[PDB]
């Protein structure tokens, strides 16, 4: 059903996976999703915005910078390896209303 826990994913692109990153200690936050495209890979991996990258190619992404992240992420062309962070639970459900009949 729903779960939420570490795990790692893989991406397939020269570079241009269709996802983004924004934030880094330069930026004094975490290294989230930026922004993804229709369909793209990390979408395929059922990336979502917020997600956040605990490792950038098996490395470390706590004191990397945005930069540092980037630069890595160049430095890989096959395939992009990195951990995302789980964050309660992801799905949420809409109650239908209804309202009587009058006689």
């Amino acid at each position: 059903g729903s779960s939420g826990s570490s795990g790692s994913v893989s991406l397939v692109g020269p570079a241009p996976w269709g996802f983004r990153l924004q934030g880094g200690k330069d930026f004094n936050m975490p290294l989230t999703i930026s922004s993804l495209k229709d369909g793209g890979k990390a979408s395929q991996a059922h990336v979502r915005i917020g997600d956040v990258v605990l490792s950038i190619d098996g490395i470390s992404a706590q004191g990397m910078t945005h930069l540092e992240a980037q630069n890595k992420i160049k430095a890989c062309t096959g395939s992009l390896n990195m951990t995302l962070q789980r964050a309660s639970a992801a799905a949420k459900s809409e109650p239908v209303s209804s309202g009587p009949s009058s006689g």
